[PDB]
């Protein structure tokens, strides 16, 4: 049976105090039946405020990045127990190699943080066919840096670049391909019963509409949402999880 869901709202530097307040209430207003864990990741000067106004039980609030002792004393200082770690975006863009992000997700679960790792292909590597060995390689140099009990504190989104931002959202069919071969891997060299409870999650161009019939398949545990999380159709996301 599935682990517990994850609805996960990347707010990147986008929306006023003003319009952020009104989607903080909304949130606040909602009823959710069913076991989910919601997170919302602010831009950095936006947190003292989003801390002080989102209530509900079933939100946490989230940083956008962190990379060691510095900024993770800071955050854990202020009450921030959750990172999301764009790696998919930032190998693509700039070059950032895969060991920085196992680094990083290594020093934040000895922190004690939960953390969002996002692994995925370009463009080009997908339709070179390339899809199977890229993850696989964002995954492997992960657990290099980790011990079996840290995989407690860990999640994967599957966040292939192609997606994000575009229109583009990948079909039911390939979020189940992916998800399945991340999860096989896990199970093969790390433990069954780490593979069973891990969660991974889908992120690129999730809408309200596009939800449900993601989350049918068998290996998809959750979102990872951007441009759709800064809209009333988020809530629809979260309905989704069930």
């Amino acid at each position: 049976s599935k682990p517990q869901p994850i609805a996960a709202a990347n707010w990147k530097c986008n929306g006023s105090q003003q319009s952020l307040s009104e989607l903080i209430d909304l949130f606040n207003s909602t009823s959710i039946n069913h076991d989910v864990q919601c997170v919302v990741a602010p831009r950095f000067v936006m947190i003292a405020m989003t801390k002080e106004r989102l209530s509900h039980p079933k939100f946490v609030i989230a940083a956008q990045n962190a990379g060691n002792a510095d900024g993770l004393a800071s955050l854990k200082d202020f009450g921030v127990n959750w990172i999301v770690l764009g790696h998919s975006e930032r190998r693509a863009y700039y070059g950032e190699t895969n060991e920085i992000v196992a680094d990083k997700v290594a020093a934040a679960v000895a922190s004690g943080f939960m953390v969002i790792a996002c692994i995925g292909e370009t463009l080009q590597e997908r339709e070179s066919g390339r899809t199977a060995v890229v993850v696989l390689t964002q995954i492997a140099a992960i657990a290099k840096k980790l011990k079996k009990a840290d995989w407690a504190k860990v999640v994967i989104a599957y966040e292939p670049v192609w997606a994000i931002g575009t229109g583009k959202v990948a079909t039911p069919q390939q979020a189940q391909e992916t998800h399945a071969l991340i999860r096989s891997w896990v199970s093969s060299k790390i433990g069954a019963d780490v593979a069973g409870e891990l969660r991974i999650l889908y992120g690129g161009s999730v809408n309200g509409k596009n939800a449900r019939t993601l989350y049918q398949q068998r290996d998809v545990n959750g979102f990872l949402v951007g441009g759709a999380s800064l809209k009333p159709e988020f809530v629809d996301i979260i309905k989704a999880t069930q």
